């Protein structure tokens, strides 16, 4: 059926202060609103093209669906990994992943937050699982949809579009950057990792 | 362990005449060697940039990993999406999941035709399944890594890079686009979709 | 010599109430100057891997010079086209020019406000003009340098990245696109133009 | 007036062996004439946009006109950097401007080919001008229009693009790119600098 936009597990001022909750609504109720909205209008305008027999228009197309369907997907892994009873450090089988993928927690943390904030423009900070190489992998993407293979399963993810953070942090990133890790929810990083490894 | 390069399931030349001898030595020999390599080294330099613990080069590296891995994962199905004794439809679960997301079979490779032959640059047209959505659409990917959403699971790729056809089609890539019809390997494809699905 | 951070012709507050002078200061002294420095950067690494004899990094310094250098032009002109006696339409030869290139002036705002508010990232809507063809023609600019050819001579450009209006407009961007044209500096984008058919 | 295929000053074999006559002939008739007849439909398009008031596909449009227009801007000058009594280096002016901002010819020539044969898709390298700091660098362009600032001045640039050499170097991006020097018409890239510098 029709992509739809997902409820919040908690209240929007859940995450203060290290997310404020005027953030929380915004983002929410109209950010992600929207790429849910033109998810389901880029669907639509394919099949009228395909009824119409006229593709004219193939590269706006297809170009509409990818952005507002990576917008719709990114946002909601992001409401997902993120908690008021979060924070602390993953435990278990993630735990050892992480070291052994990365060094330490500490290592991972370092170059997650340097591809979170060195991004030139719109993008997000990404943990993914390869399939192929069966390793885990950090990427930075560009706007929604750049900048990453295809078939990779995210694990956790860091919204760094200046709507993010703006009207709290206004120009410092890395305080946005460095606040996140106090608001991670775990359990669902680890439940996304068991399930890309089984 | 490290990313390897596949070996191919047919010689060189078992799909001529459409598509020669010579484009698959270079192409699998030349081509998909250096992303192979290309990837174990960004994977290697990303290592060491953790244990110097400096990572002033991180847009680089995220952005040698990004493209490579693409290249990489992009060549790996392609291989196996192509066979001798290929070509024809799909039959089954494929085909009736085909004609229920677009239409029929001739309206869906009339929008994957016009994918392909309307890249601006390097790229490949992709028929791929989304998890969210629980739907099969196409994709129009630019260069190997931009232009579609995280865990999509690809199952039939045409690369459009102008290597892939340049010796034989010339600068004629829609006799090239309509060739390839004649190779697709629909056992790969259904075997790909019934794991997407599963 | 070095790039340097311009003066702004009018203080800070001098737009309100379309742009907020808290918008302006943090505009200003935070993200323009930071471009400024990362252009100086770039020029530096540059010198340096000429005098090494080495180009490893290439992509990336031939990135962070473009990503920097666009930022830098891009801001400079933008603080140019902006003042608090300004507004109201074009007269003269660039009036009777942008008539004759769009139809009418209301016809030019409807493009450029479309081309501003479509965008799918951070961005910029732009009136240029063509050396080749000797036209005025409106571009819409990715990130800051992208998707524009080389050669043409910037005419008005309206910043459309959200730390531009989010403080003060947030989410939305067609108010902020709108109450742009109260303040757009006519005798800049005048002079500009007499230059570029010079 | 529209954009025009410009007639070539040479016969298509009159630079081999660098450059085969084969490759001149579809890179000229076919590649180039297609981006002019792209530049020409945009610019149509977007006049009846205007009249229709309609601007729903202003994305594509502009996306159409930079890619063509740039296409068409890129080819018109790599026809004019080439020549058959080309190659040997540069003389008066140039030849300082150059030693001053590179280093030496051959330092420039180094960056050149680093930027030239590291492009991860389509691209060209570029020697322009940046009339704000009033200084000569190398940018290295991706497609046709993305990678560089709004108003720099191209003087000399290489055709990156696979169909530029496929045919007769296949793979062997770098003995192509070093061929280039040979042909190389350095009367042109001194033009173009004194008009720039003007
Ligand atoms: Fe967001
Ligand atoms: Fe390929
Ligand atoms: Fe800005
Ligand atoms: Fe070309």
């Amino acid at each position: 059926a029709e992509y739809t936009l997902p409820d919040l597990d908690w209240d929007y001022g859940a995450l203060e202060p290290h997310i404020s909750g005027q953030i929380n609504e915004l983002h929410h109720s109209k950010h992600h609103a929207t790429y849910v909205k033109g998810a389901n209008d880029a669907v639509a305008k394919l099949e009228e093209a395909r009824a119409k027999e006229d593709h004219s228009a193939i590269l706006l197309n297809e170009k509409n669906l990818a952005f507002n369907l990576a917008g719709h997907v990114n946002h909601t892994i992001w409401w997902k990994n993120l908690s008021p009873n979060g924070g602390d450090k993953p435990t278990g089988e993630l735990a050892a992943a992480i070291a052994d993928a990365f060094g330490s927690f500490d290592k991972f943390r370092a170059q997650f937050h340097a591809a979170a904030t060195t991004v030139q423009g719109s993008g997000w900070a990404a943990l993914g699982w390869d399939t192929l190489g069966n390793k885990l992998l950090i990427f930075q993407v560009y706007d929604h949809q750049t900048n990453f293979p295809l078939a990779i399963v995210p694990l956790l993810l860091l919204d760094m579009w200046e709507h993010a953070f703006y009207l709290q942090y206004k120009n410092v990133k890395v305080d946005f950057a460095k606040a996140f890790w106090n608001v991670v929810n775990w359990a669902d990083v680890q439940s996304r990792y068991a399930a890309a490894t089984s």
